[PDB]
């Protein structure tokens, strides 16, 4: 019964053996004669080794696109490099940016696209001083499936001088196009691919367990997507170069980041916030943490709205029994290679209380589906210990 | 394994008690000071009686939007009226068009938005002479759920002087925004509401029965949507002012017209083409016809890819038995009030052969999932007689 609005203008170009689409789509979206800035991480090493670089260069030649290269993106993209990109755009009369890589290259490209067309300081857009109203325009070649910035309206940039991270969220940030080829999955190492599967399922699950009502169709779409991740994830884990398996998983990621299927329901970020503190202290991959934390949060919140738990486990795991369902969900994680206890990762109870306080910050509780105070979070951590 | 591209830039505004969104979204999308053309069918009778008109006028006042009204839209929108709208736009310096109504008002508005910004003849865009490259911009208040032109890139206009219907399909035709309120369903008469439910399910079904492979996730999304139509349609038919029921059905229509869930699969238009000829000769509502024709086509094509039929009936009707499944599908139609035989509608076999020839036109077969020659179509009509 919750009203909602939905919009996503990013053109999705899904599939393989279609590298000509790069220059074709640059022409569709660049203003007059294309002259583009090629943006990537470090000096190309990864994308060059994977053969993506030579493929991009050949699509640019095949359409007579003049291009300048700006490398140097760092996993947490720096305003230092953004500022440099604005200059190169203004001086060299760049018409369009092509981000080749992942969330760091994409977000760097988004902030360069913002400043290139602006007569002030781009950090005003990130620090709530000004509201951007235009962007040069970017396209993305996605190399590693992640949080979906290739179709989001958010850019996250860190100012290393003040050591301050800021976000700019606005419609103009939507990439004009996003090339998605499942083949980029083939080379991701097993552990990180298992983690990324958990991230897709975590992202849907956080929207599913909701106190919103009248979401029958939304429920079914989210169930259908979660079920695919549960069925195909283990198959992909054992057959890494299977195109069908990678397509299903990467289209499920897309469908999860898109939110047409999640429209009209309130998400809960408790497990994400608790996991964040584990990762902030220990070297734990996000997906590995969510596989550990989410079953524990499910057990602790099983009494809030038991019927929505019964529906989830009936629709996704064909069982109305919550405890058997939870065990099935835990077996599914173990089938991707992930150990389920924090102690398995050498994490002891030592910092549970500190983790809970950090997650809580200046509030007494965290969560929406269930409000969690300090001891509640410690109890969830003990369930996962 | 089929590559695909997807894009839809129309902003969806879903829900009720949100008529302020009309003028708010006009301001977001109109170029500088808004001055809009209010477009509708006839002289407003329907939308005025429903109370939609007074609601639009009050949202325009609440945001100081100056507006001119152009009525006169006819169920098959006429270039006559389009041309008139281009003039009013150019003379009166209109910045934005607000279509209040259904597919006819929307398509008329789309062609006026095209010509208002062009220095030539708009019919060049419909007659393959020129490719439109801009539009003034329109927003839609949808009054009757239908084929989804409120989020399509197509406009269908008839030139009554040459009696020629033409279509212009292009990205600029996408409405800037589309207000969708389930409450507009409450007043639709029973027969037409049953037909419209069948149309949503027909639209998904035509994309589902495909010889494309590697569509596991797409299958599941389409199943989930079809299942909702099967479950909630009968409930809505018996509880016409239930907001939850109308929301599920109208969001399923949206999800069906959007095609993110159908991406990467080939549709079959055989039943649509056969039904078209029945409607061309008899006074038969499209949805009523598809409820009669689609089970007959299913029976006739049951041997092409029986496994995809087994999956459809298992996932949507919980049965692996095709014949029992088909009967369940036929019972579902009868539960919306629809009789299933052509003879029930006084349609005899008299024009079966003529209908088949018209549907075939200059080709020997029709269909993709199964190629159907003349006698095949007569056999399908006899199954439905
Ligand atoms: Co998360
Ligand atoms: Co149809």
């Amino acid at each position: 019964m919750d009203n909602f609005n939905y919009k996503n203008d990013t053109k999705i170009i899904f599939g393989k053996d279609n590298y000509s689409e790069i220059g074709k789509n640059i022409k569709i979206f660049s203003k007059k004669t294309p002259k583009i800035l090629l943006h990537y991480e470090a000096d190309g090493e990864l994308i060059k080794k994977l053969g993506i670089y030579e493929k991009v260069i050949s699509s640019l030649k095949e359409f007579d696109i003049e291009f300048i290269e700006l490398g140097g993106v760092v996993p947490n993209p720096r305003l230092s490099l953004v500022y440099e990109g604005i200059k190169i755009c203004k001086e060299e009369n760049i018409t369009f940016i092509l981000a080749v890589g992942g969330a760091s290259v994409i977000d760097s490209a988004k902030a360069i696209s913002l400043g290139a067309v602006d007569n002030g300081d781009v950090w005003d857009f990130f620090t709530a001083k000004r509201i951007p109203q235009d962007t040069l325009g970017i396209g993305v070649v996605l190399t590693i499936p992640g949080a979906g910035s290739e179709m989001s309206e958010s850019s996250i940039i860190t100012d290393e001088n003040k050591k301050q991270k800021a976000v700019c969220d606005t419609e103009v940030n939507f990439p004009k196009f996003a090339i998605l080829n499942p083949e980029v999955c083939y080379t991701i190492p097993d552990r990180l691919m298992a983690a990324g599967i958990v991230d897709i399922l975590s992202h849907l699950m956080e929207r599913y367990f909701t106190k919103s009502i009248d979401t029958a169709l939304s429920d079914s779409l989210i169930e259908a997507t979660m079920k695919i991740v549960i069925k195909y994830g283990p198959l992909l884990m054992k057959d890494r170069k299977n195109y069908n398996y990678c397509s299903q998983i990467m289209w499920a990621a897309t469908m999860a980041h898109n939110g047409m299927i999640a429209c009209g329901r309130v998400a809960d970020w408790a497990s994400h916030r608790i996991e964040h503190e584990i990762s902030g202290i220990y070297d734990l991959t996000h997906g590995i943490g969510m596989a550990i934390i989410f079953p524990a949060w499910m057990k602790y919140t099983k009494n809030i709205r038991p019927q929505i738990f019964e529906k989830f486990f009936k629709e996704v795991f064909n069982t109305v029994n919550i405890d058997e369902g939870i065990n099935k969900l835990e077996e599914f994680f173990k089938s991707l290679g992930i150990n389920l206890k924090l102690s398995d990762y050498g994490i002891t109870e030592e910092y549970f209380s500190l983790m809970a306080e950090k997650a809580l910050g200046n509030s007494e509780t965290l969560g929406r589906f269930m409000q969690l105070n300090k001891q509640d979070i410690i109890n969830i951590l003990n369930l996962a210990k």
